[PDB]
């Protein structure tokens, strides 16, 4: 699991969004596996505004942070699961790395800050949902 807390927002994987996330919906994108809900107290996570393709991500199946190089945000065909049917998820960055379903939520970080959260995985690869384009998060 896991989330990013920036300002008066909470950023989770859409498929893991709780009842309170839906009761306080701000923005959501099924094809991005993203959901933004509102928070009462002030979040202080810094979002990265960069062009990076190297980062370090947290992996709870190992309790380890991994240094990885990843692709630029794009459309990747994500196989069917119980949360979604066979579809193309947009804004997804792929890296060669380990992951398990319970790892969705771990953050990929660079020197600039928070790049995105773990979203997909399979075949010795791990995918991250990018959040760097969401400029409205800091205002
Ligand atoms: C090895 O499998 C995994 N590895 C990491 C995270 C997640 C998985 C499982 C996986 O691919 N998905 C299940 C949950 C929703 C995902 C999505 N965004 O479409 C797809
Ligand atoms: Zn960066």
């Amino acid at each position: 699991s896991g989330a990013i807390y920036v300002g008066n927002y909470r950023v989770v994987n859409r498929h893991l969004a709780t009842h309170n996330d839906w009761a306080n919906l701000v923005w959501e994108d099924s094809s991005r596996d993203l959901l933004v809900s509102s928070t009462t107290a002030q979040g202080c996570d810094t979002i990265a505004r960069c062009d990076c393709q190297t980062g370090v991500y947290y992996c709870s199946s190992r309790r380890k942070h991994y240094p990885v190089s990843f692709s630029k945000p794009s459309l990747i065909f994500v196989e069917a699961s119980e949360y979604y049917p066979a579809r193309y998820q947009s804004h997804l960055m792929l890296a060669v790395g380990h992951s398990e379903p319970g790892d969705c939520g771990g953050i990929l970080r660079c020197q600039h800050g928070v790049v995105g959260i773990v979203s997909t995985g399979g075949n010795g690869l791990v995918g991250f949902a990018d959040v760097r384009d969401l400029l409205w998060l800091d205002e």
